[PDB]
């Protein structure tokens, strides 16, 4: 009988693509310096033959996606205005009011990439010919409850296109070569709302303007974007059982245990 | 004569490749309808043809320098315990105490990547073979005076190798190598401490080990590192006068005003 506490410690050290049964006769010794051994020597592979970080590779083959089709890339503030949450509409009725990282008395780690795109939308108008394409991956801050599938520090991918072409089946149609893309599955479920779902598991929310939100940024083309997190998309492509092993972290590194 | 705020308008205006003297005859309705125009195709020109951020780029060619050197990429936590400022000696006496960002009772924004490359080189060190060799990209904060060259949120760069070939020659020579490969040109000047300067800018501190400092981080090992300030090198290699233009910022894209 394997105590709870030995079947958590070997959990850690367990990997998906693992063949090993944790309930069969073997004591928890043995079966911690098999795996102990196993993740060893896949960080050895790494470090010795490509030595990418999986939340980096993630946000460089995105960003060659978009730039390839035709989206600036934005690097924005990640500390933003407090003023531009409630500018957002999110008042003390909207849960995400609750889960703002508040720094100082004036400013937040931001929860969200809208606002910042808004602004580029609004100022790049000016300069730039018709439909502007843009987006920005990044890290977002929310307080959550804890949570297979939640982190207080995650990343972000936003994209977001103004003026003509801003349509449901063209915003449909950029999720769905994306998604094809990276080998993720995905069903999508639908101011026009649309969820991108695995399962159970929200991949993305996406969006289509106008929307009367838009008058207090100074925006009044029509739109489609949306908003996926990079570590929801690695926990399902590698089939990570909780989204932790995705995260930045001192304790997983491209999902394998870092305490051997 | 144009007055001092229209001399500012125009500033934010003009890019250090420009040959347009602000002193001359010329009022400043028109010569601020020339640099608008000009800044618009600049934009225009970025948007049909590369599409890329400044400070992405950046951040994906040094990694590649890196990986490509044999460098382990890290992506770890930029919300870190307040814990990690006191271990790393960072008492009242030392001026940083005073410049952390703090979040909630027991976080801070991340001020330096050291605390993290430590945790990494301690826990890689029982997988990986002698040599290790790690390095990190991402945000860092720091409150600052006014300054043309600091910035409240900042991006570093940080490596470190730990066992053998942790000499001072080695190090030099990874700088050296690195600042050739970007095209920046710089001063070596100099526990064991080295700035590295172009004129009299700090581009980087680098320091070679053992340091006493190592045993409260579980460190036992020579080892050599760095880490050098993304912005201040796009300030250098583009000869901005202040460092904002290189920033994460709604204000500047590549360096051009936004606000046309
Ligand atoms: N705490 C989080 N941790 C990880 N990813 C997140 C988190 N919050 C949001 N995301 C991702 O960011 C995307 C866009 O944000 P958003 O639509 O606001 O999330 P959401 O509605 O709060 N999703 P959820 O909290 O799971 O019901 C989501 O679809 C996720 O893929
Ligand atoms: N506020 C900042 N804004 C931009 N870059 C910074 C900032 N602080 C540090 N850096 C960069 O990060 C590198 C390593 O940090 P560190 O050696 O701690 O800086 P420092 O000693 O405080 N430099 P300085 O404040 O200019 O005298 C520096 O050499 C810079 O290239
Ligand atoms: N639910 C949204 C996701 C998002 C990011 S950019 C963006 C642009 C259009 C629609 C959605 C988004 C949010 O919370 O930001
Ligand atoms: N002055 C240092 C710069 C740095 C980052 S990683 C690292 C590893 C070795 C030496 C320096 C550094 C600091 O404040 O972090
Ligand atoms: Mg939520
Ligand atoms: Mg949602
Ligand atoms: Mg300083
Ligand atoms: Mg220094």
């Amino acid at each position: 009988a394997l105590t709870k506490s030995q079947t958590d410690r070997l959990e850690v050290l367990l990997n998906p693509k693992d063949e090993i049964s944790l309930n069969s006769g073997k004591p928890f010794r043995e079966l911690e310096s098999e795996l102990l051994s196993r993740r060893k020597k896949d960080l050895q592979q790494i470090y010795a033959e490509e030595r990418e970080n999986y939340l980096g590779k993630l946000e460089r083959e995105i960003t060659r996606f978009f730039v390839d089709r035709g989206f600036l890339e934005i690097k924005s503030p990640i500390l933003i205005p407090l003023e531009y949450i409630e500018r957002m509409g999110i008042d003390n009725d909207t849960e995400l009011s609750k889960q703002i990282f508040r720094v100082d008395k004036n400013f937040c780690l931001r929860p969200m990439l809208a606002p910042n795109l808004y602004n580029y939308l609004r100022k790049l108008d000016r300069a730039l010919p018709d439909p502007i394409k843009i987006f920005e991956i990044g890290p977002c801050y929310r307080k959550e409850s804890d949570g297979k599938e939640h982190l207080e520090e995650f990343t972000m991918l936003g994209f977001q296109q103004m003026g003509s072409g801003c349509t449901r089946e063209n915003l449909e149609s950029i999720i769905t070569d994306f998604l094809n893309h990276l080998g993720i599955d995905f069903k999508i479920v639908g101011g026009d709302t649309l969820d991108v779902m695995h399962g159970d598991l929200e991949l993305s929310s996406a969006g289509v303007g106008p929307i009367p939100l838009d008058r207090e940024w100074g925006i009044d083309k029509p739109w489609i974007g949306a908003g996926f997190g990079l570590e929801r998309l690695l926990k399902v492509k590698h089939d990570f059982k909780n989204i932790k092993r995705a995260a930045r972290s001192e304790s997983y590194y491209n999902g394998i245990s870092t305490n051997l």
